[PDB]
């Protein structure tokens, strides 16, 4: 029967146990999603154009604003602060949010898809909060998600038991189940990389691209696809198998994906899915960060296809 | 002071001296684009997963239906069906109208960017309507344009006096005036197309995507896109600049895009913004349609970008 | 087949053969009452409450400038305006529009009803506008009608040649022609008026209401309904039949109702629906202001209990 | 700051130290008011008329259907159903919930304001649940409200703490706490009655209006106000103080409002708010129902005005 995000996130906080601090956060959370979503899809713009009586920084205040509102978290790490937001004794909780509040704000312009990505983590070393309680692989995370602004607005959320979908029912303001324990195929037909820095590639991606496009046995060369927005192509990843890749180049001899609030929390998903996240030479969720804002090369889908390249970089080293 | 579709429509409509038939017309397009966009966005998803207790035929049954109720229309060509649609003498008008009522269906799982596209012509001739009515090259368009439900919505229209981008407020259901008499770039630095196609392009094709790549001139390589619906990524290209292509190969020797209802009118916003819009051999818009379902191959953008592959075809000649 | 307002509006401008300045200024309040709607359910609420870090106003300015941006006004008079807006000679048509932007902004509180009230003029005679072109008795109006906010918006619309209901659909933000060439019931069994003002009223009023509660022919009573906005309370009796009255007592000698903006326009309404509006003793519509803000007695309604009333009136005269 | 609906109750779900099932009822509530005000406003009427591809009824199906989804119910009486509903034992849960899911139903065509009202009880007696359980006093209510469509959506929520009213933003789908601990002002200057009733009224019903207009020390008289819809006159009288009544009459010999979903809610949330509630000669919520749809008389509002009342009452017997 029917099933809205609050009434599925409340259930589980009770069959977990919980004294309904992870609920709070779950809600506040959803709760700015829908704000951010309104706000993505243009609505009251006809006041910017003088009927008469950003969106990034927006998007950050709102996160913030709801997060801190909880009471359920100690610190914040945004893509947009230099330096991790440690909250008010006040409100403070026991969780620590490492988020990006609209990913893909390059696209804006265009109007293609842009997403908010968050990853959870429960501070554990009870000492005076502080950006150190963030600094944990992406194998301790609690929870991690990322609501998708596109056609429609999607909300996917991951945690120790499986990844759910929800879609937003933008007319009553609820978020619906619309697929249950979802498991990636186990091999797709789709790759996804920016091909534009070809010159930059190194041979195990260049071997592997070209191996997509020539298949040695003649079968089907697989179809490209690159949104530019990472929250889109790793959803359509994990909808319709493939895999997304955003190796290291020149511009980036570590990657330009950010570790805890991008590569961790869709490593998290993809994994929870069935499928695998690799920096090409280990997971990306054993990595120990040192710097909130570190940097970190990252290959995600399908099982079958993220260990043929895998297998291509043993070959090469 | 603001400017609405409604208003700005009309003013036209003004100007032109009008009977104010095209004015019926281009306001009951704009109904049924909101009609589209809000479907899309998935309002009252709820009642379809039990509250209280497709997509591409919903959108084309509603542009159908509104567009015939505009009295404004005698043929219309929808990508869905076989044949054209002849209206019933009673609301008969003059004009004739091609249109893809959801380009991207295939997208709709992903919740990729998809649209509509559309293109109206005048009758030409007084006889029985017929398919033969639509059999008008591009050139004689008296407008085309298209609407991208993307991170917000968007409709572009170009008449003959320019190129207007209008985006939905829907708050109020209404379409802001935010970009007039738009012009695209001279030179981007984005190239648009599916490289999984590679091992069939034309060597001319194969060429370019090189040079992108690997500059002769040791220029900064270009970035690559192609989200995979063509009004996404053609209105990145008008708004960005760069180039797209989708050239012949053993998808069809003709190309797999459709000249009427797809091409057109994106070759007609092309050339309006000041771009190109070529088959590598001649201008879209001045090919003969023999069939409604006729496709073609195309390659559009930024005239530096065009006309420098046009170079290489002619190379390879 | 379905008629939007839209629609609706153009195809009545065409029959008349119109230059569109009528058909651009009905488009220009139109989108001013879609506005408007919006801003009465509160949408953005959660701004003003900090979720990121006046109404009677608003609602003033939204009208006073979606009109001058018609290009179809010359003289404006609004209820929250001392003196009539004079349009910029830029901007100058040659229509003349009085409203009440929001009416019964004293309920606004408490969540009851409200709407907006509006009165079109042709300005007549050929010298600088001024508030002497408002002055013309209500028998002179080209277009009357009001919007109410209630359980949902809806237009009323009438012209010479009816009235008709729109209903808005706030999913596409369009006005639906729910109700044609609407009529009122000849003998409703609904009266309407503050009784708490009876140690002021007319011994002529005193004893009709007196007649509806105890009928000296032993008929069932009259239900009594009185909202407290008056689009409300007008809008129920268009619909349903019965009587409204607001006569005049200590409560100004004169009524307190407005002429122009009020009065007038709901007159407009009755008499073009079958029923008729008088002050007790002359048509409202043929009173030749002396004051913008000039206030008049009014009773409306079904025509056989307005007449049962008027009857009285001369029975004490 | 920023306080939602979902976050204040389960908020207060902790503070109570509750197992969390009455907050998972709570929030099936505010998801069944977020989707009837939705089909209240007409969104999607379009499609009704033919743009192509039972209001009360449907708020029936959407309660009992959400209510039931939240697995914390076994009783359901509803104004709708002539028999008291017993949840399957699959679904069953502690609570029983009396309701009236679209008050003021007549109303509808005309526009006019409407309500759901809502009244919980807590299964005390342990047996197979049956109607017998929902006949307890008001008294024994655990919380009790009503979600009023008017102007706008607001949700008055009241329990053993106090009374607190949320106002629901459209934008995105969540409700605003807006006012806290709510309380009526001990005198107001507004009675609200059908006054078409005069023939069939008490003495002391009579004396009191008459009092009303033409007060013995020449004070101001009350002015008045009857919306005709319960849940518009009693939230009217909640915001700006007064007193509301429905006494019995001749084809009401017991009154017409119902005890169990429209008297007792409202009576317990006028208490709340520190105003009173009375039959005329006893009060409503020590009431000890016998049929699920009993009727009985109410006469609530400001406690000096219903005192007075009330001493009148006391005078003629
Ligand atoms: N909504 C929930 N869903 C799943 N697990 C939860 C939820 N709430 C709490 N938990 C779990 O119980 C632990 C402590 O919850 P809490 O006491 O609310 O902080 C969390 O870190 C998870 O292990
Ligand atoms: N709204 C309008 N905007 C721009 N051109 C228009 C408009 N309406 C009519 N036209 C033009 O005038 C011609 C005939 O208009 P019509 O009588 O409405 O069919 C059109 O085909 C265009 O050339
Ligand atoms: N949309 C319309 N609907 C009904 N009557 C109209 C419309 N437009 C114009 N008219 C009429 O024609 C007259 C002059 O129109 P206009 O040239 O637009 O000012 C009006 O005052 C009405 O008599
Ligand atoms: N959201 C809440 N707000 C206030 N009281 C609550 C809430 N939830 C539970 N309670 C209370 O605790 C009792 C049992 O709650 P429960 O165990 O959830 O059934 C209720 O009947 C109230 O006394
Ligand atoms: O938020 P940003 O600054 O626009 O960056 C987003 C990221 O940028 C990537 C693509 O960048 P390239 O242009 O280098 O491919 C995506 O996969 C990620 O969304
Ligand atoms: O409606 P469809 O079947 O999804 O077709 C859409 C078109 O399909 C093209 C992409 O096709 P490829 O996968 O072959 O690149 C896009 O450019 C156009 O939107
Ligand atoms: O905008 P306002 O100040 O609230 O005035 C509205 C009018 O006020 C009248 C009611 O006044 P009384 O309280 O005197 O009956 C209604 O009939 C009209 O809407
Ligand atoms: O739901 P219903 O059948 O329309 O009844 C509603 C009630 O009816 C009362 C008024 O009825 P009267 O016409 O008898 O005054 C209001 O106070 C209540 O909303
Ligand atoms: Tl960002
Ligand atoms: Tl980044
Ligand atoms: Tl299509
Ligand atoms: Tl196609
Ligand atoms: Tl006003
Ligand atoms: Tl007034
Ligand atoms: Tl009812
Ligand atoms: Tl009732």
């Amino acid at each position: 029967n029917i099933v809205t995000l609050t009434r599925f996130v409340m259930e589980q906080g009770r069959k977990a146990r919980g004294t309904g601090e992870m609920t709070q956060l779950l809600n506040s959370l959803c709760t700015a999603v829908k704000a951010i979503s309104t706000a993505v899809r243009k609505a009251g713009i006809a006041h910017l154009y003088g009927i008469a009586g950003k969106l990034d920084v927006l998007s950050n205040d709102l996160v913030i604003n709801v997060l801190k509102s909880s009471f359920a978290t100690c610190v914040l790490v945004t893509e947009e602060d230099k330096n991790a937001i440690i909250v008010e004794p006040e409100k403070r909780g026991k969780y620590v949010v490492c988020f990006d509040p609209l990913d893909g704000s390059s696209n804006i312009d265009c109007l293609v898809s842009i997403g908010t990505i968050f990853g959870i983590y429960r501070k554990n070393s009870t000492d005076e909060p502080s950006e150190k309680d963030a600094l944990q692989p992406g194998r301790n995370l609690v929870a991690a998600g990322y609501a998708l602004y596109g056609s429609a607005t999607m909300l996917v959320l991951a945690m120790v038991n499986g990844v759910n979908c929800f879609m937003l029912d933008p007319a009553i303001g609820e978020f619906i189940l619309v697929d249950r324990n979802v498991k990636i195929k186990k091999k797709g037909s789709i790759y996804s990389i920016n091909e534009g820095y070809a010159k930059e590639f190194d041979p195990a991606i260049t071997e592997y691209i070209q191996r997509k496009k020539f298949p040695p046995d003649n079968s089907a060369p697989y179809g490209a696809r690159y949104v530019g927005s990472m929250v889109a192509d790793v959803h359509r990843t994990l909808v319709y198998g493939g895999i997304f890749m955003y190796p290291a180049n020149k511009k980036s001899p570590k990657g330009k994906l950010r570790l805890l609030y991008e590569c961790n929390p869709m490593a998290y998903v993809m994994e929870k899915a069935g499928g695998l996240a690799t920096t090409g030479k280990e997971a990306v969720l054993d990595i120990v960060p040192t710097d909130i804002h570190q940097r970190a090369p990252i290959i995600l889908g399908s099982p079958e296809d993220v260990t043929e390249l895998l297998e291509i970089y043993q070959k090469h080293a």
